[PDB]
Order: structure tokens, then C-alpha cells, then sequence
């Protein structure tokens, strides 16, 4: 085992992995290029909620009428229906839901602004320097953080384990009222269902801009770490990049990655 591990490259555009037992950076790539984070952004919409301690049990309405964002977009969750805040809460994080995450914001003390104001007085306390949030959702292309950044969020998400729970849940069978009507859902990151992985949170993004992000917390191996891969050109990229960011923390052998991978990156 001496041999060693060789030299890792992933196609993603940006990325960063860290230990969370030592806060020691495993691999580091382009990790302080500001990039849209799309609903990754639904992370910190998670933590402001839980800062304010509200009660996860009081049922609420899907109101989203303060994110001009939302104005046309199609959700199967209907306005002014209800659900616990903590389904609203599970919906954002599982299945990427924007009515829920909007509709999170417009259930705060002190309102919607003071909502957006606080994701933003959040990533500070957090030294995340390069980061800024307009609005809870993610739709916004003007939510920008760094892999570098969203590293300090994923670490500060250890002290709020229901953000984790939550967005690692598989499936969920959503009851809502006014009027009442079922919906399922399902999470978006299919390595939940994967055996191999052991997942304690994770959280998708996409944009046209800058393509697929990823977001985790998983141990590999007995190394609990932070997986953060952003701009991944390609459509399965990011799920790629946390196969071999795993494979070769196991084996220490590395994959090489495609030239259509190749040719975005060195472009």
C-alpha cells in the first residue's frame, strides 16, 4: 500500500473535497470560481429556518407571490394548499420543490426581505466571502457561491442534522390540505438508493450557465467528507465525479475522464 494514490482530475469545472474530521483539503480544483449554485442554494434556505427555531409541526400555506422568479413556473404544488413546515422543508431538500422553498421564506419573522437578508448575513458569518443570495429558491442565476464556499456551508450543516435527514429521505408520499390532494416524491440524486454510498446529505443544482452541481456530505471508506463539484458540462458529470472522487479514495486508482469532459475544462 505504499505504491500511493495517483494524480485525480474530474471533469467538473470547479471542485473541492475536505475531511471533516481534520477540515484538511482531499483534492482542490478551480475551488474559488464564483458560479450560479442553482438549488443548492436550498441549503441555506434549510439553515435560516432552522436558525429562527420555528415549530416543524405547524401546518402552512405555499405562498410564493414575493419571488418574482416563480412568476409562470410550473409546480404540481398548488398555491395557498397547505403542509407542515417540516414537509415543506423536505420538499425543498429531497425533490428540489420551489414552491416549498419559497414559500418557507414567506413564513418568517420578519418577513420575506428579512429572510433573504438573513441567507446573506449567514454566508457571512461563515467567511463565505464570494457567496450571494437574492432570493430561496435557486431559480435566480444571480445565487452565486464557490466550491471553496459551499464547503464552509456543508461543514456548518453538520450542527443541523434534519438538513441532512431530510435531503437523504428517498421517497415521500405528500399529503397537503386546501384542498386536499396527494403527490410523490422522489429524491434527485439516484446515489441514495445506491448501497455503495453512504450519503448523510446531498443536494442537486442545474443551470443552463453553468450545468450540473453536487453537493455532499458521505463517508467513504471511514473518512467522513464534503464533496463539492460545480459547472459539470456533461449531463451525468457530476454523479461521475463523485464516483471517482470514491473509487479512488477506496482503490487510489483514478478513471480517466471522457474528451468531451477533457475539452470543457481545458476550454
Amino acid at each position: 500500500e505504499v505504491k500511493g494514490k495517483a494524480p485525480l482530475e474530474l471533469a467538473s469545472g470547479s471542485a473541492m473535497v475536505v475531511d471533516l474530521q481534520t477540515n484538511k483539503v482531499i483534492y482542490a480544483n478551480n475551488a474559488d470560481e464564483v458560479v450560479p449554485i442553482a438549488s443548492i442554494t436550498k441549503l441555506m434556505t434549510a439553515m435560516v429556518v432552522l436558525d429562527a427555531k420555528l415549530p416543524l409541526d405547524e401546518i402552512i400555506s405555499v405562498d410564493i407571490h414575493q419571488t418574482k422568479e416563480m412568476k409562470g413556473v410550473f409546480s404540481r404544488v398548488r398555491v395557498n394548499s397547505e403542509i407542515s413546515r417540516k414537509d415543506m422543508l423536505l420538499l425543498a431538500l429531497m425533490s428540489s420543490e420551489n414552491r416549498a422553498a419559497a414559500s418557507l421564506a414567506h413564513h418568517y419573522p420578519g418577513g420575506y426581505n428579512a429572510f433573504i437578508n438573513a441567507m446573506n448575513a449567514k454566508a457571512k458569518s461563515l467567511g463565505m466571502t464570494k457567496t450571494r443570495y437574492v432570493e430561496p429558491t435557486g431559480l435566480s442565476i444571480n445565487n452565486v457561491s464557490t466550491a471553496r464556499d459551499l464547503t464552509k456551508l456543508l461543514i456548518a450543516t453538520k450542527q443541523y442534522p434534519l438538513i441532512g435527514q431530510l435531503s437523504t429521505t428517498t421517497e415521500k408520499m405528500a399529503t397537503f390540505r386546501e384542498p386536499n390532494y396527494t403527490l410523490p416524491f422522489r429524491n434527485t440524486n439516484h446515489l441514495v438508493y445506491n448501497d455503495k454510498w453512504n450519503i448523510q446529505l446531498t443536494k442537486t443544482g442545474f443551470t443552463n450557465q453553468a450545468g450540473h452541481c453536487l453537493a455532499m456530505r458521505t463517508v467513504i471508506g471511514n473518512r467522513p467528507v464534503a464533496l463539492v463539484v460545480l459547472d459539470a458540462f456533461g449531463k451525468y458529470t457530476h454523479f461521475a465525479d463523485a464516483n471517482r472522487l470514491r473509487s479512488w479514495m477506496e482503490t487510489g486508482k483514478a478513471a480517466p475522464i471522457p474528451g468531451a469532459a477533457k475539452s470543457y475544462r481545458q476550454q
